[PDB]
C-alpha cells in the first residue's frame, strides 16, 4: 500500500489479443499472400487484454481518432490485477 | 522440425500504461492502441512478427487473411532467433 505509492508511475505492456491458435513450422512456411488462420476465437465473444502477459480484461474493438482502441466490457478486481501482474 | 507446433497471435494493438492507469479502468474505459485504423492487424508466430493480414469470419470463428508477410527464409530466421 505504501509499497504501492511507489509503483504507480511504472510502465506496463498492454496488447489486445484477437484469437490464438497453433500450427506447424511447415504450415507457416508454406503460407502465401491470402493464407487464411482460422482462430480460436467465436464471433459474440470479445477481445482479449493482456497487461505483461497476463489477462486481466475483455473489450470490444472501438475507433478513436486515427487509431483503434477498446472499450473494456469485462474487467478483474483491482486487487485481482495486482495479483495477477505479481504472480 | 517441420512438425514442431508453434503458438500463433493476432493482435490489434498495443500500448503502455502506468500501473495506476491500469487499476484505474472499469467497465466502460477505453485504451488507445498504437495501430491506425487503415492498417492490418498482427500475426505473431512465438512472438515474432512475421505477418499482417485483415479480419475475416469463417462460419463462426474469427480469422486472418494474410496481407503482407515476409519470405520463408526470413520467418525461420526470425523463430530461430
Amino acid at each position: 500500500s505504501d509499497k504501492l505509492e511507489l509503483l504507480l508511475d511504472i510502465p506496463l505492456k498492454v496488447t489486445v489479443e484477437l484469437g490464438r491458435t497453433r500450427m506447424t513450422l511447415k504450415r507457416v512456411l508454406e503460407m502465401i499472400h491470402g493464407s487464411i488462420i482460422e482462430l480460436d476465437k467465436l464471433t459474440g465473444e470479445p477481445v482479449d487484454i493482456l497487461v505483461n502477459g497476463k489477462l486481466i480484461a475483455r473489450g470490444e474493438v472501438v475507433v478513436i481518432d486515427e487509431n483503434f482502441g477498446v472499450r473494456i466490457t469485462e474487467i478483474v478486481s483491482p486487487k485481482e490485477r495486482l495479483e495477477l501482474l505479481n504472480e
